[PDB]
DNA sequence: GCCTTGCCGGGTAAGTTCCGGCGCG
DNA sequence: CGCGCCGGAACTTACCCGGCAAGGC
C-alpha cells in the first residue's frame, strides 16, 4: 500500500532514534508529539521530513513538520494527537505487520539503531521483546541471527545478524526497493 | 591463519520532559 | 475553563563504534 510501508518505516525510526510523547502542561493543558532525533542534518530534512509531509498529507493531518536543532542532534517532531494516536495503534500491532511493513520497519529500525559499517550487522535496543520481535521476521526471511546482552553497564540487548546471511540482509531488508530505501542503501547501488 | 562473533569500555548521538506561548469551543 | 498545536532547549544515558580475543573451520 505504500502508505504502509512508509509509516511502518518512519515508525522504525521513531522507536528508535525518537519517541512517541503524551505530554500534561499546566493546566489542564496538553500535548501529543511524534519523534526522530538525528545527528544528520541532511537526514532529517531531505530523507524523514519528506516522507513524513506525505504521510501527514494522506493523513490529511494538518499539523506542520517541526524541525529543532538542539545542542546535540536536530529533532523532526509533529505535534499532533492524530498522528501520535495514527503511529500508537501501530506500535500495539506491530505483531500483526505483513512482509512489507515488517521489513520496512526492520529498515528503520537498523537507520536508528544499526552498525552503520556493515562490517558487522548489528541492532541494539535495551527493548529485548522488540528485538526478538525483528529476529523472528528476520529467521522467517531466511536471515539467522543472534540476541545477546551488549551492554551489561546499562543493559543493552543486541541483535547480531549473521555475517553468513550479509548479503541476504543487505540487498532484501537494507536495499528494498517496496519502502523507503535508506540513504546509503540507494547510494550502495547507483555507487 | 583467517573469520565470525561474544563481550567489553569510550563517549556522543540520541531520547524525555520541562518551559512559555497561542487558538479553540 | 479545559484542551490541543507551536517553539525551544535543558537534562541524562542508551546507544553505536571499534578493539580484543575465544572459538571454529
Ligand atoms: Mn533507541
Ligand atoms: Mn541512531
Amino acid at each position: 500500500e505504500n502508505v504502509s510501508g512508509i509509516s511502518a518505516y518512519l515508525l522504525g525510526l521513531i522507536i528508535g532514534d525518537g519517541g512517541l510523547y503524551k505530554l500534561k502542561y499546566k493546566g489542564n493543558r496538553s500535548e501529543y508529539r511524534v519523534v526522530i532525533t538525528q545527528k544528520s542534518e541532511n537526514l532529517i530534512k531531505q530523507h524523514i521530513a519528506p516522507l513524513m509531509q506525505f504521510l501527514i498529507d494522506e493523513l490529511n493531518v494538518k499539523s506542520k513538520i517541526q524541525i529543532v536543532k538542539g545542542d546535540t542532534r536536530y529533532e523532526l517532531r509533529v505535534s499532533s494527537k492524530k498522528l501520535y494516536y495514527y503511529f500508537a495503534n501501530m506500535l500495539e500491532r506491530i505483531r500483526l505487520f505483513n512482509m512489507r511493513e515488517q521489513i520496512a520497519f526492520i529498515k528503520g529500525l537498523y537507520v536508528a539503531e544499526g552498525d552503520k559499517t556493515l562490517k558487522r550487522l548489528r541492532i541494539w535496543n535495551k527493548n529485548k521483546a522488540l528485538l526478538e520481535i525483528v529476529s523472528r521476521w528476520l529467521n522467517n526471511l531466511g536471515v539467522r541471527n543472534t540476541i545477546h546482552l551488549d551492554d551489561h553497564r546499562h543493559g543493552v540487548y543486541v541483535l547480531n545478524i549473521s555475517l553468513r546471511d550479509r548479503i541476504k540482509f543487505v540487498h532484501t531488508i537494507l536495499s528494498s526497493h517496496l519502502n523507503p530505501l535508506p540513504p546509503e542503501a540507494a547510494a550502495l547501488e547507483h555507487h
